[PDB]
């Protein structure tokens, strides 16, 4: 699980084209051990930017988007980061 930063081309108004899961847990979780709150890629759309680039896969841990930590962000805020404008988007994964 080597930490790596990927810069992925996309159309300037397009999102990265991945689905994510994880993040802060609720009342089934364990606040004494918050290390199971990572964000992971759960889908890669074949025609989206991540799919076209070919590198990202389901199961990767996603630590940052555009240099910003996902830790503690809500799902919706992480999705919004993945929809940031620009002709590239950067992810930090392992």
């Amino acid at each position: 699980h080597m930490l790596r930063e990927l810069c992925i081309q996309k159309a300037p108004g397009e999102g990265l084209g991945i689905s994510i899961r994880g993040g802060a847990r609720g009342h089934a979780g364990n606040p004494r051990d918050p290390t199971d709150e990572g964000i992971f890629i759960s889908k890669v759309s074949p025609t989206g930017a991540a799919g076209r680039d070919g590198r990202l896969r389901v199961g990767l841990r996603l630590l940052e988007v555009n240099q910003q930590s996902l830790l503690g962000l809500t799902h919706g805020e992480a999705v919004q980061l993945l929809r940031s404008v620009g002709d590239t988007l950067t992810v930090l994964v392992c």
